[PDB]
């Protein structure tokens, strides 16, 4: 009684859903380092040997993409035919077209920059939580910081035997304080991390306890009764993407806030700013991190939703949980008064022509390293 | 004060992404037409005049994929090149796998059915409300009924002018009684749909309103005040494929809740039951309705999670808005009392080797056709 | 006793190999618009609703692939999903990259233009022969010429039934005079060309023959014996890549001489002068013809052959058939005192940076329209 | 006077184009294992990282392409990154669908096997020569079994720094007696073949004059004005599909006669018997090698020529090169006489059901193994 479990997961940067995520945001910015206006919508798809780029872009600048994907693929750490991918040797295939101009001409095409309309139809949620400096979930921020010490502990050479590709999974055990949630303990950790064939399992599963997990959980976290799922399948030596296909965007929970606050569904990378599900996304978070931050409330989801073409969001609606003195209507008000939620606002707000997405495509888009959307915004009221 | 506004959105059946979703289960029921036990990871990418097929497959059935992927794109509705994409024309490229051994040995390989182990990690919700009598989202009913009324109209020919890549978005007005959601009026509603280049906006827009809207929505819920977005970008002609890149697990909102309750990430479409991702939110659909059809309470979200190769969940997880007289604690008792959600028996109270995935593609996997996991569970406590 | 037949055949400019050799051709001279010095190695593959670009460039041109591409489809007729294969409508993939620097360094890098090595090892022909004005086999000629005419019909509207993929065959019964061939009579004639559903057989083998073939060939070699092969697998509805799958340099007899001669197995479509299997050969055509024209001989052949990096010649051989005065060894002396067969001497003498090439990949390189290889060169001896 | 030069190439195992013929015949293979009357024409190309699979098969066979290709590519010896190119992790790609019906009518849907039609229209060469016991010009000769040797010598370990692709181009001094060709000497060799980073120019020259060449040239052709061009470009570390891309039928010279004879224009690799460019170029080497191991003359080419439906041969003709005492029209008599040049009689005469392909697709189809069409005919005259 009074207590309950909430699980999220994160996967490392050779995961092959990220690897196309991060892909999509090298070409994304690839793009804006020449052009800040480009029109970008590329997804990409990975499966052994194979990375296929799909989709539309509009844009002054003259870009390599076998470069940029290849290096892309460098940066993640599969670099050699042994790892069952390679940056040097794999296939690039490219199906980018220009955007329709239908597309063009309802949102963009002849408008002032400040009246652009969205760039689609969709719904977006921001969320923030008191329960972290970051004000993110404890479950979300401990899945990702396991993940990014994996790849510390490969790319510094303590544990060569790792590979890129990685999951991990963090149940905790949460009390509630009126509305706001209070993490208690770590209830069960799963990691599973690509290997090289020399290594054996029980070497893997005492460095994963005592390199990652004693290395990044808090150990007022941990106790004698956490449970530890470690190289759970046994054997995991083909990885990457030659052992499951990845797509951009299918790691949207991954990318927010793992599974607490909601989603309207659309995917982050790839996108440029006039693209309403990064932008409004970002905007959302911003807000909510705001409201938190300000001492408006302790726990807080934004939902907006846009029309292509048109400007202004259609909706916006603010859930504190029961965790402000003021009503949701108050809180929506000050929000009204504070924050201009058009994408040609949002871009002068957040900085959003800037070529940054690669950094945003692993690890989270929230929660860390003091990117504009994670800068609280002084309110007035 | 008193009230919220929320939004969710549907796609129709010719939307690429759902075209993608589609597709992976036109696969996935053509195997389990010939093997009840293939196991099908199977992803799909569209682009102008392109169906890519990516992913991993070890099964004993012997599939055309041509006559598969073409047949389906023909149910669809895209048979001519005046329309953007033809079933008869486009390319189909294949680059599909086995499942990886390591995958294989550390999941189902000499188990017993009852006890195979989860196909992956992940974690997964399951959500039901008694707003509506199928238990679910106003917001997200309207919005697919809209596109499922576009379908209609197009293939009895009403609007031979529709083409089959349609977008619904749908804005209620809701007040809350006790944590329980009472829709009270449509505030907003957004239209696009793809169309051929003779008709005229007008017309579009008159059609939209009197034979789409007026058909759809309970006229108690439509008001003078009601926003309509019909045809919001001017122009449409172009779409489909053509129009943007369409990739399988690229509408996991639109497929559950539509921003209500919450979602774990995993995508349905292209797996068989021992990928969690769908079997487990299938349960977990079947729990939250099975709670509310039961009156336990008026709304509820189930959380569950899985470890690769580990048979029962890591963590369940009840919360019920504050809408059953009985704590969450007696409510998750009397879950883990009824259900077993072990990948292994979901299959058999679910009936999840049948090859019925295709028809859950579109329109939303919950909340109609009676499939099983709509069929609540009679409760014992 | 006293005569022989000989055969050769053309396609059309929709055969799914021509397709490919012309789409080369276009993407070689969209480069040399922008880049005069650009090095294309361009192949494609045709099949079902694809066009791939398979190869390696380094230029300084921006090239809008899709729009090259896809006009060049357009100009060919594949414009409606009826066709079996249309412009608007299918996928491009590109797969391109720079060309290996160990090429280049080999090659071209810091050489003087005239002293570049040839890009590739190979063997090359060029023919001649007094039989006609263009000094070409009257069978190949009236098999292009055949395949010109069904492209004709079909762009004036006589034959709104003809498609684009066409195949034309012609055997030719000869005498032979000291070793030059005298045609006597046209023996076969095969046409085989795509059709719409709606025209019959029999309407279509007519028109064969009183619009096309009588319109080509000259009537003092057809007669009451002569046999027609018109449409003889009695149906060809599904024609272009949908039904044969094409790719670059896969018509190299076609593009020469129809088996007369020899051939060195070098592909002309899609590659910059620097590769000799195109340079060398136009050259060596240049060589005969102007033999041939200047009275030297009635029939010839050219052999050279290249080293990778090596500017001249390996070998240059010459032989009349019997049909000079002079013995093959005065003529060789004759070609070595009138031509320089390097790579970086051919290239100014015919002119090859011009972005002429997509006019050469139909209907035969040699024999038509006063290419510069095709203007004799007046010999000095 | 009295002498002339002759130049031919080859490529080893691991050229591209080479790469994509074996295949391709390693795709008819399989089928042909389990179907014998399968309808196979497979092409294939491979860039860096990928190879595709495009064409039309129809058959009984259930054939795991995946599998299929990487054994081929594994034979091969491209096995690691390293060597630019691995079979574990390359992209494999399928665009194969059924043949077309209006092929499959016009050609061999209801017919008895002796009166299958030809699988096209088309016109093919076959020649053989007494200079050398095989019956094939020693310059093609010779270049093939220098790419043999160092394919040898790789696979040994006695040069551990070979790759798999290889070029080779010998040039032969002939002189003339009364139409044969009698060699003297050979003239100059190019030898350029993949080689690892860490071996030297200088060791690699000695090694191919030392090791290569003077292992498989007799030493009486081979005098100290012989020219050596070995390694010419200075450096070939990149190669196969990374350096250049590949395609099937871009080495039919190579695989045929070295410039000797004549072509006309039809790859073999990846089709069937049905499939007259195959077929009746091997019953025309048949006849050519049975005319001059008959005694009748020293060297002959002969063509054949078909039309698509139709089962015999529209014409036939053989030149002497005026190496007989019998008339070409006597020796075509004879031939006529001795050879059923339908498909459907080959088939049976040279066993073309029989899964051996693979082996024919590098090192030339002619001229080795004593495959059927080298098993000369006792003709009856
Ligand atoms: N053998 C394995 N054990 C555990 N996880 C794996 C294994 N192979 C792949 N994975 C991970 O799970 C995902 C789905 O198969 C992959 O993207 C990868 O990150
Ligand atoms: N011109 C247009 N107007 C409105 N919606 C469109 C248009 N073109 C495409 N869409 C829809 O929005 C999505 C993103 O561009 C497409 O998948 C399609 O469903
Ligand atoms: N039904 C048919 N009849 C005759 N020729 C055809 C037919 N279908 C395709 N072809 C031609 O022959 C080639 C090989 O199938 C194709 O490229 C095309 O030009
Ligand atoms: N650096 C090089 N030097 C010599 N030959 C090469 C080099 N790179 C590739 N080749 C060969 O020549 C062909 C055309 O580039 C390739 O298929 C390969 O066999
Ligand atoms: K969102
Ligand atoms: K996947
Ligand atoms: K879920
Ligand atoms: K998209
Ligand atoms: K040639
Ligand atoms: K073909
Ligand atoms: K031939
Ligand atoms: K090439
Ligand atoms: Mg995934
Ligand atoms: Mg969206
Ligand atoms: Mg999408
Ligand atoms: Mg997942
Ligand atoms: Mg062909
Ligand atoms: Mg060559
Ligand atoms: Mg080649
Ligand atoms: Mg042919």
């Amino acid at each position: 009684e009074g207590t309950f479990l909430f699980t999220s997961e994160s996967v490392g940067e050779g995961h092959p859903d990220k690897i196309c995520d991060q892909i999509s945001d090298a070409v994304l910015d690839a793009h804006l380092q020449q052009d800040p206006d480009a029109k970008v919508a590329c997804e990409t798809v990975a499966k052994t040997g194979m990375i296929l780029l799909a989709g539309e872009i509009t844009s002054r600048a003259a870009v390599d993409y076998q470069k940029v994907v290849r290096e892309a693929v460098k940066h993640i750490g599969y670099d050699d035919s042994s790892k069952g991918f390679d940056y040097k040797t794999c296939n690039v295939l490219v199906a980018l077209e220009q955007q329709a101009p239908d597309i063009a001409q309802g949102v963009h095409l002849d408008r002032n920059e400040e009246d652009i309309g969205a760039g689609d139809q969709g719904l977006m949620f921001g969320y923030a939580t008191d329960e972290t400096e970051e004000c993110m979930p404890l479950t979300i921020v401990l899945a990702h910081k396991l993940n990014a010490k994996l790849a510390e502990l490969r790319r510094n050479g303590t544990l060569p035997w790792l590979r890129p590709d990685s999951k991990t999974q963090v149940t905790v055990q949460y009390m509630q304080d009126r509305g706001a949630v209070l993490p208690i303990r770590v209830h069960t950790i799963v990691i599973s991390v690509q290997h090289d064939e020399e290594v054996c399992l029980d070497e893997m599963r005492d460095a994963l306890k005592e390199k990652v997990i004693k290395a990044v959980v808090p150990a007022k976290y941990l106790d004698e009764d956490t449970i530890y799922h470690l190289q759970p399948s046994g054997r995991f030596v083909i990885g990457g993407p030659q052992g499951d296909a990845g797509l951009t965007g299918r790691k949207i929970i991954v990318d927010t806030y793992g599974g607490w606050g909601a989603h309207g569904g659309g995917a982050f990378s790839g996108k440029d700013y006039t693209k309403v599900d990064r932008s409004a996304a970002y905007a959302a978070r911003w807000v909510a991190k705001s409201l938190v931050k300000g001492g408006l409330c302790r726990r807080v989801l934004v939902q907006v939703s846009y029309a292509i073409g048109v400007s202004h969001p259609l909706s916006i609606s603010i859930f504190h949980y029961g965790t402000s003195q003021k009503s949701e209507r108050e809180l929506l008000e000050i929000v009204k008064k504070n924050f201009d939620l058009r994408p040609g606002v949002i871009v002068r707000d957040l900085d959003l022509k800037k070529p940054i997405y690669q950094r945003t495509a692993a690890y989270g888009h929230f929660g860390r390293d003091s990117f504009p959307w994670e800068v609280p915004k002084k309110l007035k009221y």
